[PDB]
């Protein structure tokens, strides 16, 4: 009850900023998360013993892949942490409980392959879940872990509050399917320009939570250049692996994924900041003004990639 987690001074201060890196010490990530839930939710919203056991089962069920790993899980939870803390009064008691858990669980049991590779492989998951393949699995693994003995962190909720929070979590994890991002942003753009956005409409909150989930998931592009640059190496390590596996199926992979087309990466990143990242943090800034530092940091990194192309690094 009276047991507050407390971080060293540099982390106590830098954890509140959007551009925070959780660092290379694996064994501090669980305490960082618990720290964030306590300040974001209350010391009271989870039984410590149950929370910890949930966190360590979640960790166990992420794999040793270059990017879609336990560090990605916690990095994405931190970004959500910063959005919630800078937007104190806009979010319900259940959203704050649901959304940090959603971020932690959002890529559970990822094997480092796109939904496309699963479909072309004819993986059993492609048959069970025809759209948003990995995302329906991720949710499936979240519900499995919650139903382990001593892992039910929502035990003090009523039957109907329990169903609301698992519904927040499901929509949140499904929204991390980038295929769904484009249409979701397009519609939020229109709702904001034609003045029809209304956060009391449940279907409007869903869209807005979806965009936060995209923004948190892409947050490697909102870091200082050295974090952005070195994270990109992990991202492309997965992408080239999937490229190799496409080639094993007798399929020339898209250039993004071909390790022979390493030269075209800087141009590929320009496309990605222009087509996806900048549009994403722009619209998010319009809906939630205090998330502007994500847009700013994203723009800075676009300009670092333009400098890569101009041979200036
Ligand atoms: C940096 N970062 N962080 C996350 C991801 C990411 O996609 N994922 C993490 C699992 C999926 C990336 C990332 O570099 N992607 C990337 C790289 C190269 C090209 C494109 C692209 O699609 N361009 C493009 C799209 C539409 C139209 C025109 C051009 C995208
Ligand atoms: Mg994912
Ligand atoms: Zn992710």
């Amino acid at each position: 009850g009276l047991m507050q987690f407390t971080l060293p001074v540099r982390l106590c201060k830098e954890i509140e900023l959007f551009h925070f890196d959780i660092g290379p010490f694996e064994n501090m990530w669980p305490g960082i998360f618990v720290y964030m839930v306590h300040r974001s939710c209350g010391t009271s919203c989870f039984e410590l013993e149950k929370l910890c056991r949930f966190i360590m089962s979640v960790k166990k069920n992420y794999r040793r892949v270059p990017y879609h790993n336990w560090k990605h899980a916690v990095t994405v939870a931190h970004c959500m942490y910063a959005i919630l803390q800078n937007n104190h009064t806009l979010f319900t008691d259940l959203e704050r409980k649901g959304l940090l858990i959603a971020c932690l669980c959002h890529d559970l049991d990822h094997r480092g392959f796109s939904n496309s590779y699963l479909q072309k492989f004819d993986h059993p998951l492609a048959a069970l879940y025809s759209t948003s393949t990995m995302e329906q699995h991720h949710f499936s693994q979240t519900v499995s872990i919650l139903q382990l003995e001593g892992h039910n962190i929502f035990s003090t909720l009523s039957s109907s509050e329990y169903e609301q929070v698992l519904e927040i979590i499901r929509k949140a994890i499904i929204a991390t399917d980038l295929a769904l991002y484009f249409g979701n942003r397009k519609q939020l753009e229109e709702m904001y320009q034609t003045g029809s956005l209304n956060l009391n409409n449940q279907s409007h909150r869903d869209r807005v939570i979806g965009l936060m989930m995209t923004a948190c998931d892409l947050c490697s592009v909102t870091k200082l250049w050295p974090v952005t640059k070195l994270t990109a190496n992990d991202i492309y390590a997965e992408f080239w692996a999937e490229g190799d596996e496409m080639k094993k199926l007798g399929i020339q992979p898209i250039p993004m994924m071909d390790r022979d087309k390493k030269d075209e990466v800087p141009q590929g990143q320009l496309g990605f900041y222009n087509a996806v990242a900048i549009p994403c943090y722009t619209t998010l800034t319009q809906i939630l003004p205090p998330t502007e530092p994500l847009l700013k940091a994203c723009r800075d990194n676009l300009s670092q990639w333009e400098k890569v192309i101009r041979g200036e690094e």
